[PDB]
């Protein structure tokens, strides 16, 4: 009778089109990198400009009772906060971000990070779909509810500015907020991946990670490479052996076994299931030079690499004059950057302490041997027993505005917010879901919000959001 | 009777002092930056400044009968020419540089790379040692037998400025003066190492230097790494699973046989020798951080991986951000800058060829991956069948002057410049030492040209000239 799911698309594609993309298209303007990538982001003012702006729409766009605040600890990227009292006595938490990758290298001739661009039913720009939707599409979920005069939960909306840098500022204000918040039954995060725009993607576990910084040094300074060579080890070799402690050179196995965990049956069930949905896409749509090919064929065995595994990436390093600049001289010291993904249930605690004795132990030669991690190491998150309503209103919501079937499959980035809330609230359902398909390129050139998928996606949030009234 | 060994020393004694030490503290003072560290150093004319100001003491300090003149080609670095008659129908021709390393890092607070500094015996700054004194001491050591009323040989003294650039220009200036520099008997270079400040040390081999760029790619622009670890492989994964193919990461061992040669037993035993006058100063001298310790504990076999062993050290890089500036994106290239001496024996073109197809052949998961060598790669060298009269004029003149043997010894670095006169002077005999000691530092902070060392070996240098004359 009073529930017409059709009529909720309609809306939100209305509001998409109308309400969305103008201001959506204003915020990719702005230029509010997060603090790790601009530590004068509060001289600066893009911040504050971009969190006045999501929040100037949020007022104008008000479901019934509404309470926005813009939360601000001192020195802290602020918090937008909204509470909608709702009519049924249980709570919804509904959580994105606002702060932004930076530039990043690779853009096309058309496309600029802070221009956006509206074509081929994409919109390109940085922060468009990493993630400055998430405050718009969530309001609309339940802006869409109230157009049909339905009742719906107490919600909590959470826009933090931080999350790009690890989320540090973040357990600060969920202690001031604590009490406020209350007891979420539900959380909603719009700010995960999918593996393709034809259905509903239910993320159903995030990894952990460690960034830390390796140290080489068997000298003080630079030396005469004809007179040092054959005598002193390079720094460079004695890193690179170091690093083969941890990692097989050949096949990028880590060596660690304090980084694994063991994987639950169900979530390689799920990577079956995903290898059959997804096919070549698994790895086919990266942007491969040549003919250059993934580390194995198995897709099964990839999606658990990209998931369950730990993988490590080298992602900076200091120490190295530009080639062009070089003479042949024996540098002092060997700095690099290491990105350890890890496994949803590995402690990174545990990890750190591996990787640092691992790194640092019977160092070659008596070499110098620091491994410092850096602090906001972050531990991932695996989904609680799957709730039948939810399971049935996912299902339900992805043959409403797909007509293909909810597909359920892990995320190998990282929302350290997840991993907080599941261990605050166990009893908590989890809708972790978003846009971030082939080609969408967050923390890239080129990145596009997909509008047709994003679109279909409100629309499931609304309608998830009505089930969760009925149960 | 007319000759008078203590006469050499007493005069050149007075010359350094007196008449080189503040032309030389000039010199220093001139940042006159070899080519590859200052493409722009035709304009900046401090090259010219140098050339012509070494030219003006040598003109106002000439022996009998000089012609100098400073040769230049077009786009070339000068190239400062002396042609000094004598009296004995043969011919020396006596080599040194005099452009410069740059400034490098880690100069002490009282020193600089461009200020002389003179203390403790030591002159401090860049290029004094490597390679300001050569033009001083050669002319001198002329002088000196002059002093005496001795004759002396023709002698061509050819001073360039593209050394420390690889002598890109001095074939082409070989060229032009060919004919006019004929074909000597000895040849004299004031360019290498000494492995104390002791006595007189003989240099019996240089080894060879090539350089590239190795370049590896999988994919075309930066992306997401919690995306894509466990599936592309990271760049530098690839690159040190490569540069394993020709190094060993525990051992520093080359694995490529074409970059080795047969070492001559005369060699071996030299190298045995030499680690007897030295001990723990084969490397004690080197800047070792803390404990650090050299690869093997064996002095004959460090001596002989220093001289006549291939060597890698890796040193620029392009492709990866400052640390701290770095988020976690996966990086589309890692290029190394990779330097690997040569045993004085081994060709640059078939170790070229070697080394491109070890590292780029059978690319893992299909990289994009290149080794693109620097031109300019330069073989080494290996000293000819001893004269009696060297080895005795050596001998006599290192017992003079120092009341210790003359030592003979490889060196670590690499004089092109030497390979072409072997080559095209066959029956020459060479006199290739230097100032180079402990903690000398050429090429890098702090370099000093140590003065009693200096005019001991002006002393040995005029006494060779002079046994020379009666052989
Ligand atoms: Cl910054
Ligand atoms: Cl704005
Ligand atoms: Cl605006
Ligand atoms: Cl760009
Ligand atoms: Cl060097
Ligand atoms: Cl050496
Ligand atoms: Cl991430
Ligand atoms: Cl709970
Ligand atoms: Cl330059
Ligand atoms: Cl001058
Ligand atoms: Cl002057
Ligand atoms: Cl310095
Ligand atoms: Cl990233
Ligand atoms: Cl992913
Ligand atoms: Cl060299
Ligand atoms: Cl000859
Ligand atoms: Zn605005
Ligand atoms: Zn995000
Ligand atoms: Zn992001
Ligand atoms: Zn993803
Ligand atoms: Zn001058
Ligand atoms: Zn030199
Ligand atoms: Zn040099
Ligand atoms: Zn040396």
């Amino acid at each position: 009778g009073m529930f017409k799911p059709q009529g909720l698309y309609d809306y939100i594609c209305q509001q998409w089109q109308e309400e969305i993309l103008p201001s959506l298209c204003d915020y990719i303007k702005i230029p509010n990198k997060s603090p790790h990538f601009d530590a004068k982001w509060e001289e600066h003012g893009y911040m504050e400009q971009a969190v006045n702006h999501i929040a100037n729409w949020c007022k104008s766009h008000a479901p019934k009772g509404m309470t926005l605040e813009i939360v601000r600890l001192k020195n802290r990227t602020p918090l937008l906060f909204m509470e909608i009292p709702g009519q049924i006595d249980d709570t919804v938490l509904l959580y994105g971000h606002l702060d932004k990758q930076p530039e990043m290298s690779g853009w096309s001739d058309d496309l600029h990070p802070w221009k956006p661009v509206l074509k081929n039913g994409l919109l390109y720009g940085r922060g468009g779909a990493d993630d400055g939707y998430s405050a718009y599409a969530s309001l609309t979920a339940i802006r869409a509810l109230e157009q049909q005069g339905l009742p719906y939960p107490r919600c909590i909306l959470i826009i933090e500015a931080c999350e790009e840098s690890g989320s540090y500022d973040l357990p600060f204000y969920i202690e001031l907020l604590k009490e406020r918040i209350g007891k979420p039954s539900l959380v909603i995060c719009l700010d995960s991946g999918a593996g393709n725009y034809e259905q509903l993607w239910m993320t159903t576990s995030l990894r952990g990670n460690l960034v830390g910084k390796l140290t080489v040094e068997l000298i003080n300074e630079g030396v005469h490479s004809g007179s040092a060579s054959g005598i002193v080890a390079d720094s460079f070799r004695v890193a690179r052996q170091l690093i083969s402690r941890i990692e097989d050179e050949n096949t990028g196995e880590i060596k660690l076994p304090q980084l694994y965990c063991d994987i639950p049956d169900e979530r390689i069930k799920q990577a079956k299931q995903c290898a059959e949905i997804l096919g070549e896409q698994v790895y086919s749509e990266f942007p491969w030079i040549d003919s250059a090919k993934p580390v194995i064929q198995d897709k099964q065995q990839l999606i658990l690499n990209r998931t369950w595994r730990p993988a490590l990436t080298v992602t900076g390093a200091d120490g190295f004059p530009a080639i062009a600049d070089a003479g042949n001289v024996m540098r002092p010291v060997t700095s690099l950057k290491l990105s350890m993904r890890l496994p949803p249930l590995v402690d990174p605690e545990a990890a750190s302490v591996a990787m640092e004795k691992a790194l640092t132990q019977n160092p070659p030669y008596n070499a110098k041997v620091d491994f410092k991690i850096q602090n906001g190491g972050s531990k991932g998150w695996n989904a609680p027993l799957l709730s039948d309503w939810l399971a049935k209103a996912a299902s339900e919501a992805s043959m409403t505005y797909y007509d293909k079937p909810a597909a359920y499959m892990g995320e190998g980035g990282t929302i350290p917010f997840m991993s907080m809330l599941g261990e605050q609230f166990p009893k908590a359902q989890f809708m972790i879901t978003g846009v971030l398909g082939p080609h969408s390129n967050a923390h890239g050139p080129n990145e596009f919000l997909h509008l047709d998928m994003v679109k279909k996606l409100t629309s499931c949030v609304s309608y998830v959001l009505y089930s969760f009234s009925q149960k």
